[PDB]
């Protein structure tokens, strides 16, 4: 009849309270790690079962016809395999922060640098710390850094790691040819993903790679620099030249170190910036849901735990299920039209999931056409003026679109149960609380996000 | 073959690290609602197994001694069975807050209030809101109230609830024979119990029930009241007393609610103040591990998301399994011993398990007795001066006792993944993230917390 039960994972907050609910299985089908998908994959089967009035836990409430929970079907879909984190070995991070805003945001770099071959060094302020007891309390937590004490501040601690970065290769890490600068907020989507990238590019050559704000009056404040807060990749052939002209470029006040290293390397360097709009800056405030859902390539995040909010960590726990390239994947289904039998218009509905970040049902009225929306182009959904993000994030739609309804279930809660990977999104309607889950059913043994990759640093 | 393996439920930032992780199972069994138990009963045979060094998700670590993880024991304990919420019909709870924190601390107010048939009326401040919408909104959530909009300011609202009490009585709740003053924050562990230990006491004549401040100082500063963190009682009668001298008490300054209601029982009211020891105003900052796991009765919380903080929603998880009244149970188990053959001295080590709480293990030197600990004694472990809290939380232990050493794990983590619930106890310790998890298997359909009440408020 049905296609055993699995359980859904409830903490009090969701237990507690009456929900709305209804649930779909997804069966992740892994391919090649070079394979390639749509922007917005759909799905011509139903998906979403209807709602569920449900009580206290999961207690189907009287006010449903059915007594019983609907029988939600399984949805095959292709993804992209973890890429093997070998290349990693040949980079270098680079942190300017302390050992308290490490363990703060210790989840995040986990995922970003956990369980790969890439080695981390980190210039701390100067303090009576133990750097080798707290180095041991990273490390076997899975966050194998080099903790090192400078009398440098933040800004020109950034810069400082060049002089870091070309004795611990020389002493410590000569397999390197990637240099890193990176804030302790630069969210790694795939690591193992950019490491491969990363091997187009001549290693005995000067590159440097990083991406632009997405506000365009930050590139005219800053100039056309390498933002620190998408991540940095400088060669080590460049690395080379930025220590020789370290003391003739490093400044001791409150420049942004990651404008200072552009400077520097457009002074002696002799080496163009390189592009990539994979990396994102994230320079908005607000709600971020644009550029989340824009199905856009999205390999590094920032500015999720500052100038907005978003658990990027909770957003990235299907990964453990369908691999890490799966998260912010956009998949469309559930097509449906009501017709008018005496006019002919009809209102279109469809629903977009942002595979780890949202849910949207789609709205089209009698009025509203069936391209009205082109999910290709950035809904513009941030704080700022939409026109000085035009040139970095294409054409914009407008977040108010006439004729258009967006009702958004947001990612609430996530949770990894055995090879599945439950996703709880939730929306606070008038009407009740609304719950939409997706269960992920991963193949055994994990489908990735380093869950194999836990001796790759051995040895 | 393990004495059908549970996976447990694993959140990303749990999901991610590296830990050192332990399990024990528990099979409450339920008996009858009245039975009593010890303050620290006894588990004398070996619960935690030996602890499995893990890596990403459950991968267990090639550090480990065994390949596999062990097989740890099923502990049956007797639990009381939660009471009917029939008694609850009698009361009716004032609140003069917010819509805005009414849904900041619904599950809090889910779990004390929710699935009884005890009446919320709310005196919110004068706006454009819609009342009828607010309401709907928090009654299809499960929590069923009425808003009433009022003039007075917050400390003048507290007391207004007089005469919103006695309107409300007379016009809609003709049946309430018990009014309540509370605080949002207002925490009941077992509301049914509470209605039924108010049947104790003569319901036509004048009742004034709470409880004193636990710092002797402020009962010093505003007398000997009943401080309204703690939950205050009125019968019926001592309101009908209030509300004809409603004018002749009621300020318009800045007087606490709480003192204002003593002052004017004190003065027209002609009625004591009845002492309930189990009700707790929580006047105390910092670590509030001692009263928690004091194994005293605790009916009411208060300040736990102001003045400390403590997730008392994820704390009272495992009612859902074990029954309300198994919250901040106590157990002692796993004692063991280390001798010396030459010196014959000994150093012990046990665990205390405070339900929801905390795991506590205790290591006594070998100059340290077995009755070092009496753990009938609060341990006085938040900021202020013990002498301010002797007389209410009787004879203080030190935080700090000399040849005592206290590893606590603190609760992490709680879901309910149908009838079980799994507590995930955490400990940071400097050599890795130390996890103990309680998976505690309910009995079908549920241990209680309101499952089987959803359909009491029906007409
Ligand atoms: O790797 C980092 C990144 C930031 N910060 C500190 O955190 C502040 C805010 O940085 P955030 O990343 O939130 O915003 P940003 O400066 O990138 O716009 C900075 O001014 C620094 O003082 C730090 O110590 N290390
Ligand atoms: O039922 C309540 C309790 C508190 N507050 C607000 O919260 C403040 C204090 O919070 P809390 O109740 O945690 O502290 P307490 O007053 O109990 O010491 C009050 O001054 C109010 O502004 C409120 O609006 N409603
Ligand atoms: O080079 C400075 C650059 O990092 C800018 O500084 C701040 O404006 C913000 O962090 C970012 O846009
Ligand atoms: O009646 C006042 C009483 O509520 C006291 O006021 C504050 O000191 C704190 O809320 C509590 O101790
Ligand atoms: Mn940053
Ligand atoms: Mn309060």
């Amino acid at each position: 009849t049905c296609q055993p039960y699995i359980m859904p994972p409830l903490p009090f907050t969701e237990w507690l309270p009456r929900k709305n609910y209804t649930r779909a299985y997804f069966r992740p089908r892994f391919v090649s790690p070079r394979a390639e998908f749509s922007s917005l994959e759909d799905i011509n089967v139903p998906v979403l079962p209807p709602m569920t009035v449900l009580e206290r836990g999961m207690v189907v409430s009287p006010d449903n016809k059915d007594p019983s929970l609907p029988c939600p079907p399984i949805i095959d879909v292709d993804v992209a395999a973890d890429d093997a984190v070998d290349e990693t070995e040949k980079l270098l991070f680079g942190l300017a922060t302390t050992a308290d805003r490490l363990d703060r945001l210790l989840p995040s770099l986990l995922y970003s640098y956990g369980n790969t071959k890439a080695g981390i060094i980190v210039l701390v302020p100067e303090s009576d710390d133990d750097l080798d007891k707290q180095m041991t309390y990273f490390r076997n937590r899975g966050l194998d850094l080099t903790l090192i004490k400078s009398p440098l501040d933040f800004t020109a601690r950034y810069f400082g790691l060049v002089q870091a970065f070309a004795e611990h290769i020389r002493t410590k890490r000569p397999q390197t040819t990637w240099v890193s600068f990176i804030d302790d907020d630069t969210f790694w989507l795939s690591l193992p993903t950019v490491a491969e990238e990363l091997k187009l590019f001549d290693v005995n050559k000067k590159h440097y790679i990083g991406a632009l704000s997405e506000a365009s009056w930050q590139v005219d404040t800053f100039g056309h620099i390498a933002f620190g807060g998408a991540g940095v990749f400088v060669s080590k052939p460049l690395l080379d030249v930025l220590e020789q002209y370290y003391d003739e470029c490093q400044s001791w006040g409150e420049q942004p170190g990651d404008q200072k290293l552009g400077q520097c390397i457009q002074k002696y360097g002799d080496t163009p910036l390189t592009l990539w709009p994979s990396l994102y800056q994230m320079d908005m405030k607000g709600e971020v849901d644009g550029v989340y859902e824009s199905g856009r390539k999205i390999e590094s995040l920032h500015h999720w735990n500052s100038w907005y909010t978003k658990d990027v960590v909770k957003m990235t726990t299907v990964a453990a299920a369908a691999g890490r390239k799966s998260v912010l994947r956009r998949w469309v289904f559930d097509q449906e039209e009501y017709v008018n039998n005496s006019t002919g218009k009809s209102v279109r509905t469809f629903w977009v999931m942002t595979n780890g970040y949202s849910l949207v049902k789609y709205t089209y009225d009698e009025n509203t056409p069936d391209d009205a929306i082109n999910f290709d182009h950035t809904e513009k959904t941030w704080e700022e003026d939409p026109r000085g993000y035009e040139g970095r994030l294409g054409p914009l739609r407008l977040k108010d679109q006439a004729g258009v309804t967006k009702d958004r279930w947001l990612l609430r809660e996530a949770y990894v149960v055995g090879d599945n990977v439950h996703q709880w999104y939730v929306r606070e309607e008038d009407e009740g609380h609304s719950v939409i889950e997706i269960v992920w059913l991963g193949p055994k043994g994990g489908g990735g996000a380093g869950v194999h990759d836990y001796a790759v640093r051995k040895q």
